[PDB]
């Protein structure tokens, strides 16, 4: 018995989301509650069923106000379904790039970084690591509400470090040194990515290391190169941005600390 298992009939598929950049995800309707939802689907021919099922499973364990919420699943017979709440404003990257900056202001940017750090602190305590933390994987809802995508989560079964399947490709500009070097990800690797995410938020969606060819990024980081403080970015925040980019992962702060710092900046800023 699985309280989550539901009827594939209850849902009404509509169209694809994010132009496919997230896979087989569509906007749907849950007839019963006339609720608009998000539906991840698995195709006919795939060796994904194993992974697809684990994602769903993981999602039944996580519950945080800033992590996308699972509503139900259809995993008995194909096509498989993972049903989640619907985020009306898409991903945080597009949101920042199109938003009105008089509305989505400094306090708002601060507020969004707090929410994301809040979710990461939850994941950190829960012993999970996120394999793709970036603005493009943060969803936005009304009132600058931000939730981190639950897809791409791995649970640390033993160590505090997760090794990815040898020969896996990850976003260079968001990947911590140790990950690019040895395919090893810890929560500290997420801290690094979070620091990059901060940079995206502070630049209203600019591409990280703009103009710098990928083949050079790792070396530049070795030689101690880091992105400069974005125009308008308060020093306190850049200082935290820089701490997230310590070369040694153990020198990087914990999400508990980062969250704490933001909760404070956010609060004293709203005064
Ligand atoms: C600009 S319009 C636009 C464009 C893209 C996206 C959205 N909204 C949205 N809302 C909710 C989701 C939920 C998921 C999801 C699912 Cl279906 C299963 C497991 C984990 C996650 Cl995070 C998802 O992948 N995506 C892309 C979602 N997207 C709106």
């Amino acid at each position: 018995y699985d309280k989550w298992e539901m009827e594939r009939t209850d849902i009404t598929m509509k169209h694809k989301l994010g132009g496919g950049q997230y896979g087989e995800v569509y906007e749907g309707v849950w007839k019963k509650y006339s609720l608009t939802v998000a539906v991840k689907t698995l195709k006919e021919d795939t060796m994904e069923v194993e992974e697809f099922l684990k994602e769903a499973a993981v999602m039944k364990e996580i519950k945080h106000p800033n992590l996308v919420q699972l509503l139900g699943v259809c995993t008995r017979e194909p096509p498989f379904y993972i049903i989640t709440e619907f985020m009306t404003y898409g991903n945080l990257l597009d949101y920042l790039r199109e938003c009105n900056r008089q509305e989505v202001s400094a306090v708002v940017l601060l507020y969004m970084a707090t929410q994301i750090s809040s979710a990461m602190e939850y994941l950190e305590k829960k012993n999970f690591i996120h394999r793709d933390l970036a603005a493009r994987n943060c969803l936005v809802g009304e009132n600058h509400l931000v939730k981190v995508a639950d897809f791409g989560l791995s649970r640390l079964m033993t160590g505090d470090t997760y090794t990815a399947h040898a020969g896996a490709k990850f976003p260079i500009k968001w990947t911590a040194p140790e990950s690019l070097a040895y395919n090893k990800f810890s929560i500290k690797s997420d801290v690094w990515a979070f620091g990059v995410l901060l940079w995206e938020i502070a630049t209203y969606g600019m591409s990280p290391y703009p103009g710098i060819d990928l083949s050079q990024v790792y070396e530049l980081l070795e030689k101690d190169y880091r992105m400069e403080r974005p125009e308008g970015c308060p020093e306190k925040v850049y200082e935290l941005m820089r701490a997230c980019w310590q070369w040694n992962p153990s020198d990087r702060p914990s999400f508990a600390e980062i969250h704490q710092a933001f909760e404070t900046m956010f609060q004293e800023s709203s005064i």
